[PDB]
């Protein structure tokens, strides 16, 4: 009533899923009993905090019309020993009286932490009592009516026996929201506030909200109204609260100035982003793009011809070359062209002295990947984790653990039903051939160094954002830019602009003489030997190259 | 309401426990005929949900005499006396109900070890249990009162229980098998309207890897609910009066409900007779011959050759360069001679589980002995058989787990009709301490494949890949020497890839395909 579905945005798909898993039994219960079929005791909600799943809980609660009864994670565990179990049992029974009842718990990990991870045996007594009570929910008198609802961040630290049949089967993830979902929840929230915004720049503002969560969006709206009030005040000293209140109007600049005031919360879990980069911002290389689309596409429709050929289709595509040199750009670009989801995991980032936790991050990564099955995992600079063991005695341990679990996930290949994996690195040798074992990553390309047309395209993309003079010349610049990297060539033209601006701080143009000066200053820190070794690995890889 | 047939498969131990329970009650005179004590405490053990409770209830049906199910934690009340005296009442009734049987569920809760039981109420009630059990020995009670039991984990038990007269019959029941998977499928679906067919069920069961009885019950129930969901999603104004009968399960229900299932298959012990064969990869006849000698002869030939009984060795290490289809050969022999194969790979053992690693080792060895005609196995055991000392952060566990491994294997006589196969490709890596003879003695080197093996594998590929006849095998043979089986099949895969990459609808791997394949491949023989 006060928490209607009409006051929660985003999560639409999950909304429909929960509606399914709940309504038909909770609205046609004897129509389930007539099936001779059991009714789901409860479902496990999970997702990082901040999205305050309590929202969804009370929402469905006061919509469907159940005997609501709620407890909280740390709030339930007082300094009592079984008296908390007494409280539990008492709520359980009294709600069983009103068969249309729903019990929910947040942070159920708190009440029942890890067995080996919790010293207090009383907590495990509470665990056992919870088990018995939940079997009392698998009871005949009220078969499938006392819906238990568990919600916490960590699925790991939960008690294993809870995931056994008829105890906690359906695990619904509610992850950090999405750009479109951000916009939706923001709109539905803002619904009842006077403002002067247009949904296009609104979508812009939404784009701005990386790593942001709902709760923080509410805080944003509040603070924005606050600062607009501040503005109106700074325009009028001592007007009466009535006339002030009659004048506040939230605008764009309001939200903008509001933004930098409060930090978003999550910014920690790898969100299901959307590739924002453009094929347009690439120095051509369309032959490579064609090879890439062909690779990623064939296992979708061609399998019926592959089995005709009688051979296992390939999955893993890998790129190698100089560092960062437009490669990752190509990766994200083909990701966007594919119209899929991006799950980036940078190599050296995987070093946290919280042992195994990196592995666990990888695990939840793959879990979400599956959950969003049409998608693409990405890797970069694999050699970071791929320094061989024995060199560092301690750090190599977590390295072996994470790479092994990575092999586990990946080599779970069948379930990767057209879920392609793309990686890229610089020195492909440094990795273990376990990843290069056939079946996993059997498609590769040396990213070719920028040729003439490529460099000219880079130059176009760079001139299209700076006021440049007319004395520019494509010819000589392309000439003295060999053995360089497109990105660092962009750095060259930036430095030339810097020099021009240093000559006169007001000069609205840039001088190609200063460009040549920059060319002299910049040196190619990439020797030809790197090209040599690259081509030699290309040839003597003993691999596909195709 | 649950006959024995209703129990998912495992008919063997079913009949076993059947006789072992009925006949004592029937004629104790048969035990006493051969001067035998009447076995009192039986106990089953295995991963949970497996049928513990199902077996319990089903025998509770089939008995024809008294049964008193006693769920474990239910008696746990910190009020002293209540637990033990309640047991006392149980046993008094047991007396009055002379032909009967008593079972205890989740008995592990009652008997945690003193290192685990951080309550001494546990220890005293264990004491009282022992008193009870021994007290059952009343001659009038003999042959009439009988004890049952089952755990979640036989390891979490207490040593004081398997003592004589108390607990001897430790029957194992765990992960089912292919035929058992299909069986339990049929038993579950015995009374459900289904849209399934025979071969569909066959391949479905084939797709099952680690599932358990109640778990498969969940599976089929969720498939049925998915079918009901599809039906009511076609038209949403259908009350159950028009839907409770028409709904039936196709494969799609199974797949959908399946991809969201983790069938407790993270760390198990698979008695999985593989599908490999000699025919899968031939050649190296002398190697397979010497190996089957070293494994099989010590039961027949050195018996007939105890004449010159130099020694029939046990531990074999028959290894050469990597990638030479070694583990393939291992599985091959294992299935061809007819032994139940097991496996513990070094890498998959590379875990920080102190003791639990050695624990898995011990459990595997015990299962092996339980299926005694068989072959234990190790792959890349040098992963934890690393050169000692070089790894102070990972080899400190390695030395002690190897010592435990010793402690087990060192039953050279426990190793009667049980062999061992580690694996590596660097003999210098191996430690001669584990070669001080007695345990692991015989050694073969498996060299690089030859032209014969080359043309063998190529015949296999062209038998498994539609190829153009114009590419004579002998050209490869003239250019495929100093290659490896793995490398060679990679070559064939790449030639196929070229064939499909030039023409996406081609049907003949032509000469240029193999040519550029050679260009893309190489004998990586460093």
């Amino acid at each position: 009533f006060k928490v209607t579905y009409d006051m929660i945005g985003g999560l639409s798909s999950q909304l429909k899923a929960i509606r399914e898993i709940i309504e038909l039994p909770l609205k046609q219960p004897e129509l389930f009993k007539s099936y001779g079929i059991p009714a789901p005791r409860g479902v496990l909600l999970y997702g990082p905090p901040g999205t305050g799943k309590t929202m969804i809980a009370r929402a469905v609660a006061n919509e469907v019309g159940a005997y609501v009864s709620v407890i909280n994670g740390p709030e339930i565990i007082s300094k009592f020993y079984g008296e908390t179990e007494a409280k539990l049992r008492q709520i359980f029974a009294e709600a069983t009286l009103r068969h249309p009842s729903i019990i929910f718990i947040d942070e159920l990990d708190a009440l029942c932490p890890k067995r080996e991870g919790a010293q207090n045996e009383v907590e495990k007594r509470v665990v056992a009592s919870l088990l018995t009570l939940m079997d009392g929910i698998g009871s005949e008198v009220s078969e499938g009516q006392v819906l238990v609802l568990g919600a916490t961040n960590r699925p790991h630290a939960l008690d294993a026996a809870l995931r056994r049949p008829g105890r906690f089967d359906k695990e619904i993830e509610i992850g950090v929201p999405n750009a479109q979902d951000r916009l939706d929840i923001l709109q539905k929230l803002l619904r009842r506030v006077p403002h002067l915004l247009t949904e296009a720049e609104l979508l812009q503002l939404a784009n701005s909200a990386h790593g942001y969560v709902g709760a923080d969006l509410k805080v944003l709206c509040n603070e924005a109204g606050l600062c607009a009030l501040r503005r109106i005040l700074k325009k009028q000293p001592n007007l009466p609260d009535v006339k002030v209140a009659g004048l506040v109007k939230i605008t764009l600049k309001d939200f903008l100035q509001a933004m930098n005031d409060i930090r978003p919360s999550a910014m920690r879990e790898i969100a299901i982003d959307v590739p924002n980069v453009s094929w347009s911002d690439i120095g051509g290389l369309e032959s490579i793009k064609l090879k890439l689309e062909q690779a990623v596409e064939w296992p979708l429709k061609h399998p019926e011809s592959f089995i005709r050929m009688g051979i296992q289709p390939p999955k893993g595509v890998l790129l190698y070359g100089p560092p960062g040199c437009s490669k990752t750009m190509i990766a994200k670009a083909l990701a966007n062209e594919s119209g899929l989801n991006f799950l980036a995991i940078k190599g050296p980032e995987l070093m946290n002295k919280y042992v195994g936790e990196s592995e666990r991050a990888v695990r939840e990564t793959f879990r979400k990947a599956r959950a969003v099955a049409p998608s693409i995992i990405f890797f970069d600079e694999l050699d970071a984790l791929a320094v061989e063991r024995g060199s560092s005695l301690g750090a190599g341990n977590v390295a072996d653990r994470v790479l092994a679990q990575l092999l586990t996930e990946m080599d779970g290949i069948e379930q990767l039903k057209d879920v392609t994996i793309l990686a890229a690195t610089n020195r492909p040798d440094r990795i273990d051939k376990a990843l290069m074992r056939p079946g996993r990553i059997d498609r590769i390309i040396y990213v070719p160094l920028p040729d003439a047309a490529t460099r000219r395209e880079i130059f176009k993309l760079q001139f299209h954002s700076m006021p440049v003079s007319n004395e520019v010349d494509l010819d000589e610049l392309i000439l003295q830019t060999d053995a360089y990297s497109g990105a660092e060539i962009v750095a060259v033209c930036r430095e030339a602009a810097l020099l021009a601006l240093e000559e006169d701080i007001q000069a609205n143009l840039i001088m190609k003489r200063h460009f040549t000066q920059a060319l002299s200053t910049v040196t190619p820190r990439i020797p030809e030997s790197l090209r040599r070794f690259y081509e030699d690995y290309q040839e003597k890889s003993g691999l596909h190259t195709l």
